[PDB]
């Protein structure tokens, strides 16, 4: 019963999870202090040489051609990339091994992972291959050309058909992630990305958790992006958090207040200043007198920003999907992503990238004086 889990591509010990585990041991133990241990110069002897080999064989960064930065994280960068062989384009992401550990969070990018690799959803960026080298984790993912709804927003007035759709589609892919059993926690036009037919896909789940089996997650950190996160995710630094999905509804309401006012409904000058107006979210949110907005869209947001026992959505989606402000001549929620998006971007090229601004232009561990096992964390992170 044990050879399937060498098949399993969901298994910690398939064939990928042990060269893993044979690639670190030789990079936390090749040194020349830990090589006066004979054991250790004894296997590094061994395996030095095929451990090698095998390394060109893998799979590695030197594979692809990096066309273009795209995005940046607090960890490292997304590229634009060819695989030169086989000349398909992906979207690359860049984890630094030496920045996760020296700021100890070194196990967010396994949900993220996982997500991405078996998902299976329209709504959900697929990954398609993971790797590592000494100094990175690595996720090749599909290229997104429609560019994410920051860069939408700067470019586009929205008017209320438009958000309409983008909320649809956002709701139904958290209605998704929810399905498989996880709360987002960082819902934002920066993780909203659009593909070549302008339909949005989720992408960055480093925030993600699972639910209990009551659909509850026990967490006493604030996480998130501080203009979208919501009042009890906030009130449970230090605090025993317990709370429920409908924290990712909040986010909904935030993305929808900035497609049609233009600003972030707590905007303030201070990272502080942001976290009180958003613990007197009761006083301190504010349409503009100069806003436009239908009394269906004023209404849909006040009953996302609020406190999560009256949320819409604290019963689930089909609550949100009937709100009059959905309303329209173009969609139903069975087909909305079979109809024609709001924006269908002009692409020019396969590594097109005008629907992505440029980004401009590093650490590594020291060398050790015993065995510290740097590499640990990251056993089992290669996938095919
Ligand atoms: C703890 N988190 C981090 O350190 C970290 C590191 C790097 C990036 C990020 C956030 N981010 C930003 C842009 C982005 C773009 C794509 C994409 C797919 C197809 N096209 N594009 C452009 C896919 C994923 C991301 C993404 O995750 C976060």
């Amino acid at each position: 019963k044990l050879e399937a889990l060498i098949r399993d591509p969901r298994s910690p010990i398939n064939v990928e999870s042990l060269l893993d585990g044979l690639n670190s041991l030789v990079l936390d133990l090749d040194f020349p202090a830990l090589r006066k241990n004979k054991n250790i110069d004894n296997f590094l002897n061994r395996y030095e040489k095929i451990v090698k080999k095998i390394r060109g064989l893998q799979m590695k960064a030197e594979d692809y051609d990096v066309v273009k930065v795209i995005g940046r994280g607090a960890f490292g960068e997304v590229q634009l990339v060819r695989h030169k062989a086989s000349q398909k384009v992906y979207a690359m992401k860049l984890l630094s091994k030496f920045e996760m550990i020296k700021r100890s969070d070194s196990a967010f990018f396994w949900e993220e992972r996982d997500i991405m690799a078996f998902a299976n959803s329209p709504w959900v960026v697929q990954l398609f291959y993971a790797f590592q080298d000494d100094r990175y984790l690595y996720m090749v993912m599909e290229y997104m050309p429609g560019g994410d709804l920051v860069n939408l927003m700067s470019n586009y007035d929205v008017p209320e058909k438009w958000a309409k759709f983008y909320t649809a589609e956002v709701v139904l892919a958290l209605d998704a992630i929810h399905s498989m059993g996880l709360i987002h926690r960082d819902v934002k036009p920066d993780n909203m990305l659009l593909d070549k037919h302008g339909h949005l896909k989720l992408a960055d789940f480093g925030t993600c958790m699972k639910m209990d089996e009551t659909g509850m997650v026990h967490c006493d950190t604030a996480v998130g992006t501080p203009d979208y996160i919501s009042p009890e995710v906030l009130k449970s630094q230090g605090g025993d958090g317990f709370y429920g999905r409908e924290c990712d509804w909040w986010s909904v309401g935030v993305f929808l207040y900035e497609m049609l006012v233009g600003d972030t409904p707590f905007y303030a000058d201070s990272l502080v200043g942001t976290y009180s107006k958003i613990m007197d979210h009761k006083n301190s949110l504010c349409f503009p007198e100069d806003a436009e907005i239908s009394k269906h869209a004023k209404n849909l947001i006040c009953a996302f920003l609020t406190d999560r026992e009256v949320r819409l959505g604290r019963n689930g989606v089909e609550e949100i999907r009937q709100h009059p402000f959905f309303k329209n001549d173009q969609w139903h929620w069975d087909n909305i992503r079979e109809t024609a998006a709001p924006v269908v971007p002009e692409l020019s090229s396969d590594i097109d990238s005008s629907n992505f601004d440029d980004i401009e232009d590093v650490e590594t561990f020291p060398i050790p004086k015993a065995f510290v096992g740097n590499q640990l964390p990251f056993i089992g992170f290669t996938y095919y």
